């Protein structure tokens, strides 16, 4: 039973009204799902696709959303492998062509062609979504739809970063912002992955959080006056690994100088006018790698959401109605970092 | 201008008549090129498919072929990054399903629903064939189709198996049956990865061909009384890495004993009842590795073709019509001392 007419938050211009309106149900694509989307999450990805900050040309007029977690209403007449009322999750990448120099390396996300779902492809911000089959994230039935949704994007892009930082168990990693949501998820996947986890962030509230997830070690940056030495001695020469969580680029220029000899420096996030700055001197005699990474393939989006579903990340959701979204660009667009919040469409 | 009606060379019964007579034009499905099949080359694969010697299932009416070089002329309304004209190769792994363990790792040709051109999917000995989109090969407008038609089976299977050898430059590689087809192929890919080249093969003409594609060591085993210690001689202790183009039983189990320490013993090919024994006291002191190399990945595919067009490996043939395939089929049936055939498929 699929509706003609659904609401959705929707913009026509950039910088826009996002009106929350009556809009047509999609119809899918010979290739895509109909997915009715019941819970989305948000983050500032969304902010900068209706800004129009990003040299990335965004369509007009755009369903924004990337965290979609729904339930497959349909599906085009080429569509195999799935069945109606399996769960589905719409993410950030929703297609690409499948057979170029990225797509065969399993950059998907790199394709000339990528769809993108909130940026050039109505997301998930709307009660019925189109996404292309074989990129649409699979969801056990056992995953709460609201839960696994921010782990669509979050979860799925901190896993990513650690696998790109390519560490032994037992090795070190430092994770920059241990204590906000995407850390948070960072600290519990390094867990995961039997690494040892300094955590750094400000405040002791955020300390006993971070420990809490298991984190070996914190660094309270707003106690500590010289963080890289710090972490350096901690982890007995520096860690072997860094994920920069904090697009603060003084938290950034901070992980090129306290990462091991031979270490790995992961950058993660899309921010505005950060810059990393290394000296070449210490980057060639330590060897390190400054590593940038983008978003997981289907097979980092199958092991982050496993990973999910068997209790080993836990991500705590506000839920809010889709009608409300609103606010939240608001909030993202006047600062203020807030929690992480899903909406559920129905409201 | 696309014919509804085509020339091809097929059986309705394994070991039946190879008919070359009018069928129709197949119409792409939704994710599939339309391929006009320019050439076509012939290897034994195609023999076993006709006979039904593996016990792999095969389809049956068939047309076979699986090393095709053609021309876009359609495709399906799913298809992107094709334009009609683009060079396509119809290669072995003809689609996959694209969500299972292995097509999601890179590994299509393990999917279990492996598409199989000439196998279980009508091939390359038409006129006019389908191909999945996403497994097609591109082949660049400077390559001679004829040319590059067996570089799409034997070219990229030996380069397969040299990465499988996973050797140093400048390190000995050893090539059983050196002179035949696919180890000359396999003797010019090594040359090309700054290998240091011992071929193994029978005969005084075979070794002066040998030779001449760049060979520092020709190793005669009609001459040779004992094969490994010769080996070991010629490499100082064994060649780093071993391929066993040549699926003789002797030679496999040879090479796993002339092999040096800590070298690489490669598999190729899909023989019938050949054996290898390792005695494991030997495998264990010697830590060697025994690595079976099936069919290359795209960027296998990629690479070899790449290194083909920039002239660095070359596969004479010889053109026929595709109206005189059988003939070939009956000398791969017979005892064969034959070159490498190219089935014009407009004669
Ligand atoms: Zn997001
Ligand atoms: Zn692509
Ligand atoms: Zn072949
Ligand atoms: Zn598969």
């Amino acid at each position: 039973t699929i509706p003609t007419t659904q609401k959705a938050v929707i913009f026509e211009t950039n910088g826009g009204p996002l009106e929350y309106k009556d809009i047509p149900v999609p119809k899918p694509k010979s290739n895509e799902l109909l997915i009715n989307v019941k819970y989305s999450g948000v983050c500032h990805t969304d902010l900068h696709a209706w800004k129009g900050d990003w040299p990335l040309d965004n369509k007009l007029p755009l369903v924004g959303g990337h965290e979609g977690a729904g339930v497959v209403v349909a599906y085009g007449e080429n569509v195999t492998g799935w069945e109606i009322g399996d769960y589905a999750g719409i993410k950030w990448l929703n297609g690409s062509c499948l057979n170029c120099e990225y797509c065969i390396q399993g950059a998907e996300s790199s394709c000339a062609k990528a769809d993108l779902s909130g940026f050039t492809h109505d997301g998930s911000f709307q009660q019925y979504a189109t996404a292309d089959a074989t990129q649409a994230a699979r969801i056990p039935k056992e995953a709460d739809l609201a839960e696994v949704a921010p782990i669509l994007c979050a979860g799925i892009t901190v896993y990513k970063a650690l696998k790109t930082a390519d560490l032994r168990i037992g090795q070190w990693v430092a994770i920059s912002g241990a204590g906000g949501g995407l850390g948070s998820l960072a600290v519990q996947y390094a867990k995961a992955l039997g690494l040892r986890v300094l955590g750094i962030d400000g405040g002791a509230d955020k300390g006993e959080f971070v420990k809490s997830l298991g984190a070996e070690v914190f660094v309270d940056f707003t106690k500590t006056k010289d963080v890289v030495a710090e972490v350096q001695k901690l982890t007995n020469g520096g860690p072997h690994g860094v994920i920069n969580v904090s697009v603060s680029p003084h938290a950034i220029n901070q992980s090129v100088q306290y990462v091991r000899t031979l270490g790995k420096v992961v950058l993660v996030g899309l921010p505005s006018g950060a810059v990393v700055n290394s000296d070449v001197f210490w980057h060639v005699l330590k060897s390190i790698e400054i590593k940038g990474s983008y978003v997981g393939n289907r097979e980092d989006s199958a092991e982050a959401i496993d990973l999910f579903t068997r209790g080993l990340v836990k991500a705590p959701i506000k839920i809010i109605g889709l009608s409300e979204l609103a606010k939240v660009y608001e909030q993202m667009e006047a600062g203020a970092i807030i929690g992480r919040y899903v909406v559920d469409t129905s409201k």
